[PDB]
């Protein structure tokens, strides 16, 4: 059952609304920190996978989640100022 309050009013659909709220919300706060557009194929892809199934959504959200969990410690830790490579400059360089 949905969550049903003492006075039953025209309660549409709590759940898959609140739902991709939720997921919206995870997904901003991913995509402002990380403008990737990566999250986009990864649904696509999960479409073919799941059927963007509610179980492929959070899943998709957990494994972003994580990724960026990591990425972002050593955001936190590590200046990092577009450092992608592992030489500011030029990768190897000397002592690789």
């Amino acid at each position: 059952m949905e969550q049903a309050p003492e006075d039953q009013g025209p309660q549409r659909e709590p759940y898959n609304d609140w739902t991709l709220e939720l997921l919206e919300e995870l997904k901003n706060e991913a995509v402002r920190h990380f403008p990737r557009i990566w999250l986009h194929s990864l649904g696509q892809h999960i479409y073919e996978t799941y059927g963007d199934t509610w179980t492929g959504v959070e899943a998709l959200i957990r494994i972003l989640q994580q990724l960026l969990f990591i990425h972002f410690r050593i955001g936190c830790r590590h200046s990092r100022i577009g450092i992608i490579q592992q030489r500011r400059t030029r990768n190897g360089a000397s002592k690789s």
